[PDB]
DNA sequence: TTCC
């Protein structure tokens, strides 16, 4: 049923995904890596003393705390949500192979028995009515970047001001790019202005993935994560075959010399995509002021900040439960993406414009290395893009597409198992509109509050609410999907952008309260999905700009876990046995090595003033400022903070761009 | 060296 055209690096259609310098060529051919990471300055991953630490601490916490998850995967009790032996990996060295990325998702969704396309008519304006809420009355933006991020295919900069021209200049011939696609001319597009091509390969590490002790065997096992193989990615899953990565670290021993302590595995590797960014900088452009929109307007949905923020609504409701979507980004519908297009022209938004938008979510991806002796492939011809991939991580918008799906989805498993008083609602357009702008106000007796997969769905006092604990038994039966759409399911261990939901004996919304999740205090602290880069001088420029501030937001981002001040002693000790030193102390004087380097690097920081102006979102961003691009948006943070992180493009460029794209 |  169609196998995805494939090329080898020597073709000439993957040879022109890399210009004429070093960086970009060197992409092209990097080979497989991998190695122990610089977990703090000074130390190795691997080092002995360290796995030890991380073997007694992980068998203690394990031991002293079991989960507290009831059987409708409501936390409560010491908001332990599963074990500790997620600190069992080799952090730096990735389970072998990665998965090689699905060419087309079609097959994949319809043997999961998944819709290829709205299933009633409702459910197509509700979709409908979500794109035009969503991309209307916008206001245009600075286009910001992340310093030292790469613009990927072509040219594979980090530097700021070359990202800067590459933009600007996009801005001003995206235009002239996008006619040309709608003539069908591709290549044109991508010689002439960079837009196309393909997107590239890069590998994030999952640091820390489930990971059991077998109480008969008192051998530790890792869960098995199946990736498909070069054939199967072609064909959509027609051929070649599916199976579970290997996660062994036995390995590491024979090959790098390595002392692998009995209970500890490879890295799980999920797999990113570097877009062109002369492609994704228009995109962007739109993007931001599309979440600038939705995070004022539709706040009680999409804008969520803090423990208690989220807390305030979650109590008002009579029902909450927490949903949970397997490979969302895979299952992503291709026909999502032709449905908000096509809704995007009704609109009235330029056609150059969207085709450039729709081609970004069909393009071509060069796969690197998911393994020894693998990759340097180009899946998907270039000439005539036609992937279905489902999400690609690095295109602008992939979290609006996330949302803008999800939501609607979730909205539609409320309306049709415990709403349909509500179905007369939505007969058209406009009285879809008013429903759904209603709904995501929080202004119904069914709610939500949502970025992507991650939800909590809620039911206030009403005719609604018997329904929902019918879903909610479904869910927790779980034998039948509740969705057409996508394959929900509960989260076991119900919790909402990193939040764990705490209920007590009631279990009930209003008698719970958030809390910070204690495994991601342990999981950030001891398995960090980069090293340190004490090589990259520019800090800003580092995966972990400032790692010890981190120490100063801790109490604030953990403090109210049940076993807080339990997990520091614990550490505290185990620490002790590890190294003969105090933790706390250690990570005291990062604290203050950071914090002096830190005002080097923000100009109103007095050459040595504490960190007394900065929030504990600050901190949290500048030890890891990829939580800049899930957890929290520029506005949460700081002003003089963001600037140390990205850097933006005229105003008036941008204005002047999204000017001649919006219909008004 | 390698995404938002
Ligand atoms: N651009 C980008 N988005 C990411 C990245 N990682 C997670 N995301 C966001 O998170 C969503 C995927 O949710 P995850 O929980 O990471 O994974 P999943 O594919 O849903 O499935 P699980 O492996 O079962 O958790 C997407 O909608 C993305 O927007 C990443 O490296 N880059
Ligand atoms: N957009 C984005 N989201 C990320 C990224 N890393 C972690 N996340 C968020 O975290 C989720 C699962 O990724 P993990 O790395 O397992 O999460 P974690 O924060 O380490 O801890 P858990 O909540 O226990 O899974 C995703 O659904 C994202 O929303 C990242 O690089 N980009
Ligand atoms: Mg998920
Ligand atoms: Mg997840
Ligand atoms: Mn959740």
């Amino acid at each position: 049923p169609r196998r995805a055209p494939a090329f080898p690096l020597s073709d000439i259609k993957a040879q022109m995904l890399f210009a004429n310098n070093i960086k970009a060529q060197q992409a092209s051919k990097r080979s497989f890596k991998e190695g122990a990471i610089e977990t703090y300055e000074g130390l190795l991953s691997v080092d002995p003393r360290f796995l030890s630490f991380k073997n007694e601490l992980s068998r203690y916490l394990t031991d002293h705390f079991p989960a507290n998850v009831d059987e409708y995967g409501r936390v409560y009790g010491n908001g332990v949500r599963t074990n500790f032996f997620g600190m069992r990996h080799m952090n730096g060295f990735p389970m072998i192979p990665a998965t090689w990325p699905l060419a087309s998702n079609l097959k994949k969704r319809a043997d999961a028995d998944l819709a290829d396309g709205p299933v009633s008519e409702r459910d197509n304006l509700l979709f409908r009515a979500a794109v035009r809420l969503m991309f209307s009355d916008l206001e245009p933006v600075p286009l910001k970047i992340r310093k030292g991020s790469s613009t990927c295919i072509p040219y594979f900069s980090n530097d700021m001001g070359t990202k800067i021209e590459i933009a600007e200049r996009a801005l001003e011939k995206a235009e002239e790019a996008g006619n040309l696609m709608l003539q069908g001319k591709f290549d044109d597009a991508y010689q002439l202005h960079q837009m196309g091509g393909a997107y590239y390969v890069v590998y994030r590490a999952q640091s820390t993935d489930a990971i059991t002790l077998d109480p008969k065997t008192g051998k530790f096992v890792s869960k098995d994560r199946m990736v498909a193989d070069f054939e199967y990615a072609v064909t959509g899953g027609e051929q070649g075959s599916l199976f579970a990565a290997s996660k062994d670290a036995s390995r590491l021993k024979e090959q790098y010399g390595i002392d692998v302590p009995d209970g500890f595995f490879c890295e799980r590797r999920r797999t990113a995509m570097g877009g062109p960014f002369a492609l994704n900088a228009p995109i962007m452009a739109v993007a931001q002021p599309v979440r600038n929109k939705i995070y004022s307007k539709y706040a009680y949905t999409f804008h969520h900040t803090t423990r208690l923020n989220k807390e305030e609504k979650v109590k008002e409701w009579s029902l909450c439960v927490a949903t949970d979507v397997s490979d969302h980004d895979t299952f992503w519908p291709g026909w999502l993406r032709d449905l908000i297009c096509d809704e995007l022209l009704n609109m009235g938004y330029a056609p150059w414009w969207v085709k450039l938008f729709e081609t970004s979510l069909k393009l071509p991806v060069y796969v690197g290395a998911p393994a020894p002796e693998q990759g340097h492939t180009l899946l998907g011809d270039p000439s005539n893009p036609d992937l279905e991939v489902g999400l690609s991580s690095g295109q602008g918008a992939t979290d609006l597409m996330g949302t803008l799906l999800m939501s609607i989805t979730y909205l539609v498993m409320q309306l049709d198992h415990t709403a349909p008083h509500l179905n007369s609602r939505i007969k058209d357009m406009p009285s879809a509109c008013r429903f759904l702008d209603s709904y995501w106000q929080g202004h119904e007796e069914i709610r939500q509050i949502s970025k992507s997969d991650d939800a909590m769905l809620g039911w206030t006092k009403g005719r609604a609410l018997v329904g929902g604990h019918r879903l909610f038994e479904m869910l927790k039966e779980g034998k039948v999907n509740p969705s057409p759409y996508m394959k929900i399911s509960y989260e076991h261990g119900g919790a909402f952008l990193g939040d764990i939901l705490l209920y007590d004996s009631r279990r009930e919304p209003g008698s719970a309260i958030f809390v910070g999740n204690i495994n991601s205090m342990l999981n950030n602290q001891f398995s960090p999905e980069y090293g340190v880069q004490s090589g990259v001088r520019d800090r800003s420029k580092r995966k972990r700009p400032f790692p010890g501030l981190a120490w100063a937001s801790m109490k604030d981002t953990y403090g109210a876990c049940p076993i807080y001040s339990d997990v520091l002693e614990a550490i505290e000790r185990c620490w002790w046995n590890a190294f003969g030193e105090s933790y706390r102390a250690y990570r005291e004087d990062m604290l203050k090595r950071d914090t002096l380097e830190l005002s080097r690097y923000v100009a109103s920081m007095a050459r040595q003033a504490g960190l007394a102006e900065l929030t504990p979102i600050d901190l949290e961003v500048l030890a890891d400022p990829n939580k800049l691009q899930y957890k929290w948006t520029e506005a949460d943070v700081s002003a003089n903070i963001h600037e140390v992180l990205m850097h933006g493009v005229s105003v008036e460029k941008t204005e002047r761009f999204l000017r001649s794209v919006m219909p008004r």
